[PDB]
């Protein structure tokens, strides 16, 4: 029995995790279910809060990347780093990213909204997402359009505490400890296509 | 009666600072007495072990950045980006993903290595090279010159790495969070203004 057959067979695991960023949590994601692969923990921007912020500063990299639409970046004007350009002050702290993040993701945002350089790390998803390119960025604004909400999204990778990245094992161990779906890029990529999901 | 009063008077706490980094050991920086000040830790690069950079990762911002001296920044050809932030880098051989403890510190020795070429180092990365003014913090109160100075200060290879101490709700350690952390963990804590005091009472350039 594969690694993450306990969280249910693919199409469970995808729904669980839509499921689970609708209701405001967080979900694990990996590229496949290879047992050596790192893991992400993702949130949706548009139920990000302080607290999730926190853990992710605390559990992860600390290397928080934004992850937009070709349409969002172009319309902040993105090529960089970012920072808020107002309602911050030193930009590291959990509030300071939520709020840069809110403040770059804002479907009315403009370019002057944010100063550059700064320490949020925005990323473009490539249009067609997983079925187009495999990564996390991808799969993470896949994951927000999908679950009909706002398309942008948190990412960071998961860290063991002495430092060497999760694998496998430890994100689905880290899942369970705190009620995170995890699924997979080759999940999102089957059930895009049986459910003929362009987006 | 001031709030650092614990680590000993201004010479005292750089004294023990520097010494503290000369055994391989990390320190914590602020800008000046101030409680509203936040803090970083700092590690020497000479030093710098996988488990320091763990503690980093675990205990701060996570968005470690390695101070260089101008003469190395340009030993790599890294401008600043837009400031004193340049592109991110990564090291080209001996890492995976490059976030890990491990990777980090790669890249970290490969970018201050006296002998590098900046084609030892890919961009982007997850490692933040951040630029020193000449001058130290005599020219300029940052504590990315605070970094470069106490390595020269203690006579050790002229780079260190940085990390803002974050709370774990999120909010950035300020100074008595930062003291309680360097009692907690034996490492001395001191002040820009401190470092300021003492270079200029030693007639310290540094060059």
């Amino acid at each position: 029995s594969s690694l993450l057959a306990e969280f249910g067979d693919p199409i469970t695991r995808v729904e669980n995790a839509l499921q689970a960023l609708r209701e405001g949590r967080g979900v694990l994601l990996l590229d496949d279910e290879d047992r050596e692969n790192e893991g992400d923990i993702i949130y949706a921007v548009e139920s990000l809060t302080t607290a999730q912020m926190a853990l992710m500063i605390r559990e992860c990299s600390g290397i928080v990347c934004l992850c937009l639409t070709e349409a969002q970046a172009d319309r902040l004007a993105l090529p960089v780093s970012i920072e808020a350009k107002h309602g911050v002050t030193t930009g590291v702290s959990a509030q300071d990213r939520v709020t840069t993040i809110k403040t770059a993701a804002n479907p009315q945002a403009k370019p002057e909204d944010l100063a550059r350089p700064g320490h949020v790390f925005p990323l473009r998803a490539r249009a067609g997402g997983v079925l187009a390119r495999r990564g996390h960025t991808e799969g993470t604004v896949d994951l927000m359009q999908m679950a009909g909400l706002q398309p942008a999204g948190v990412l960071c990778e998961l860290t063991n505490p002495d430092g060497s990245m999760a694998k496998t094992p430890e994100i689905i161990e880290f899942g369970k400890l705190h009620n995170m779906p995890v699924l997979t890029i080759e999940d999102m990529v089957q059930y895009r296509i049986q459910f003929d999901l362009k987006l």
